[PDB]
């Protein structure tokens, strides 16, 4: 594993964060590749991509994703002004992160319909400190662990629905886990 933090590896931005509970290892491989192995973890997020992201990026990903419990595989990032955390969820484990959330529409992109949702985080950690902020979600109906994400289709559908994004901060393909186990090996481009 590598040390939690952010940086560059083989031309790609990477972010690896965990809550210190233990049970998760993250490694950066050649090119846009990263691996995650976890067993009875706490909360963590790790992956590769770009700093800053863009609003018209076509993100390609490929590999394997084998969660055992609560975990997501997503295009994941933030905007500033307004502060927004966003997800384009390609696959997940035992928990659909939109459970109980307000549905804001649908969008068809890259071979599947996605359902759109908005949630809110109240006084939670963020890229600027403790804050209350919205989260935007596109949740893919047809799960997969390889493919291409035309981010503009999502960002445009969100904007159409009144879900506005500010200036992009980082934008990665991320494996997130919440107190679960699993393995993943993903290559980004």
């Amino acid at each position: 594993t590598i040390q939690p933090g952010t940086g560059y590896n083989n031309g790609y931005f990477y972010s690896y964060w965990n809550d210190g509970h233990g049970g998760v290892t993250y490694t950066n491989g050649p090119g846009g590749q990263f691996s995650v192995n976890w067993s009875n973890s706490g909360n963590f997020v790790g992956g590769k991509g770009w700093q800053p992201g863009t609003k018209n990026k076509v993100i390609n990903f490929s590999g394997s994703y084998n969660p055992n419990g609560n975990s997501y595989l997503s295009v994941f990032g933030w905007s500033r002004n307004p502060l927004i955390e966003y997800y384009i969820v390609e696959n997940f484990g035992t928990y659909n992160p939109s459970t109980g959330a307000t549905k804001l529409g649908e969008v068809t992109s890259d071979g599947s319909v996605y359902d759109i949702y908005r949630t809110q985080r109240v006084n939670q950690p963020s890229i600027i400190g403790t804050a209350t902020f919205y989260q935007y979600w596109s949740v893919r109906r047809n799960h997969r662990s390889s493919g291409s994400v035309n981010t503009a289709n999502h960002f445009n559908a969100w904007a159409q629905q009144g879900l506005t994004l500010g200036t992009m901060d980082y934008q990665i393909v991320a494996v997130e886990g919440y107190f679960s186990s699993g393995s993943a090996s993903i290559t980004v481009s």
